[PDB]
């Protein structure tokens, strides 16, 4: 169809830098062969990782071949890091840490705050607003601090669309302090809003219109995130035109929680296709993320995953698997180096010199 097409052309255009250095064999100048292979992507093809990290090793086998970032599924919620007022533990998301850590994975943040009633510790719904706002203190302060350097960005407020739990106690002034206050004690980290239907559903004007108030109320909001929780049809052309309103803002764009519901793995795997070409396609999109994978452990259970419970992929995982294949830069070429490549870094060989080539500028 002609959206594809585009997308692959924009694909092209966005995604990849012609690559040309180095090349002397003490200074010889014209023939050699020359293999240039990717090893790391800088777009994010990333998922959540949940409890099953800690004791599946199948599973965390198959989340280190499969995604290049991560994000915690529950394990940095306040309710699980504060299940009893007071009693403050990290030791589930530290460990998480770790192993991300160690196979050089980066971490979203998720999440310092969540607005919506349903998803807070049930202790701070019976109690007074001074009380509410002196455990929001010391979570903000007592999280942001351990986890200072450690999460790539933060998701600080989740879901501020739809729900009312901090704004209804402080006004949105609160927010501006969820924003601010995590600004300063992790300048690092990538502060995001992250909300859904947007563009699975027709919120994105209402979206940009929240992120537009919440920057001229003074929060500094860097980028913006949209679930991406589809219901069974992922129409990729309503997708691109609600991101192309989302980009007027300037921000970095990021697909947080990908997944679609489908019987069909097949009609599952288009899904699949269609949200990532668009989004890879967009320039204002730098990533995306699966909300869980395998068919044993995703909060929409098998219907939405791409690798069944015997761990036999199923064609959207397949289909996963192709699209970073069809996405990946493995060139031998005997020309003095001439190719597009995806943005990343490169092992070239004539494996000896690991060499970046990011996307800060767009001139080979
Ligand atoms: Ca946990
Ligand atoms: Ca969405």
């Amino acid at each position: 169809q002609s959206w594809r097409k585009e997308a692959n052309d924009r694909i092209l255009q966005h995604r990849q830098r012609e690559l040309v250095i180095n090349v002397i064999d003490k200074e010889k100048k014209p023939g050699i062969e020359v293999e240039i292979k990717q090893i790391r992507h800088e777009f994010a093809f990333g998922s959540a990782m949940n409890d099953q990290v800690l004791f599946n090793q199948t599973y965390a086998d198959f989340f280190v071949q499969h995604f290049n970032w991560a994000v915690f599924e529950n394990e940095a919620k306040w309710y699980a890091n504060e299940p009893e007022r007071g009693k403050i533990t990290y030791e589930k998301a530290d460990a998480m840490l770790n192993f991300a850590n160690r196979h050089q994975i980066p971490v979203r943040g998720h999440a310092l705050f969540w607005e919506v009633e349903d998803a807070n510790p049930n202790w701070l719904k019976s109690l007074p607003n001074h009380e509410v706002y002196e455990a929001m203190k010391r979570r903000l302060e007592h999280a942001g601090n351990h986890f200072k350097g450690k999460f790539r960005h933060w998701d600080v407020n989740n879901e501020m669309m739809h729900g009312s739990f901090f704004k209804d106690r402080f006004g949105k002034q609160i927010w501006k302090w969820m924003y601010e206050e995590t600004k300063k004690i992790d300048p690092q980290a990538l502060l995001f809003v992250n909300d859904y239907n947007v563009i699975s559903y027709g919120e994105h004007h209402a979206y940009k219109a929240h992120i537009n108030e919440l920057r001229q109320l003074g929060a500094p909001v860097e980028a913006i995130g949209v679930q991406g929780h589809f219901a069974d049809r992922v129409d990729p052309v309503v997708v691109k035109e609600r991101l192309d309103v989302l980009a007027e803002l300037g921000l970095p764009i990021w697909v947080t929680e990908y997944d679609s519901v489908h019987p069909d793995a097949n009609r599952r795997a288009d899904n699949l296709e269609a949200l990532y070409r668009v989004a890879f396609s967009h320039p204002a999109v730098k990533g995306v993320l699966m909300w869980g994978f395998w068919a044993g452990a995703h909060w929409r259970g098998e219907h939405a995953a791409i690798v069944n419970h015997d761990w036999s992929l199923n064609e959207a995982g397949r289909r996963y698997e192709k699209l970073l294949q069809e996405w990946t830069t493995q060139r031998v070429e005997k020309t003095q180096v001439t190719c597009p490549a995806f943005h990343g870094t490169y092992e070239v060989r004539i494996e000896s010199k690991m060499l970046q080539q990011q996307t800060i500028e767009l001139d080979s």
